[PDB]
């Protein structure tokens, strides 16, 4: 038959929306079915570059963006693309006083 032991590329768990308050660190997970590849990051359509709170880890097939300290200017719907396929979530700063305190 065929049963397909390789391992086709694939966004299985797509970038998942995290809502959080400033100052924490944010990780924005996504699984890609290929085992150590890179891909390009997008905030809000502009080429993500880890400077600054901004880093940008990869696993074996899921791949992560960890934003230390995050401001309500980190927000900008990421998007993970790898050359073709892409994935895509809204980072959302929740924020300051009201359900966003203690």
């Amino acid at each position: 038959g065929i049963d397909p032991f390789t391992i086709e590329p694939a966004w299985e768990r797509h970038l998942q929306d995290v809502t959080l308050k400033e100052g924490q660190t944010c990780t924005m997970t996504c699984q890609f079915s290929v085992p150590n590849v890179k891909s390009e990051w997008f905030r809000n359509g502009r080429v993500l570059k880890p400077q600054g709170r901004v880093k940008t880890e990869v696993e074996h097939k899921v791949h992560k963006l960890t934003i230390a300290d995050v401001r309500a200017e980190d927000q900008g719907q990421y998007t993970c693309k790898h050359e073709d396929l892409e994935t895509s979530a809204e980072l959302r700063i929740e924020k300051g006083e009201l359900r966003s305190g203690c």
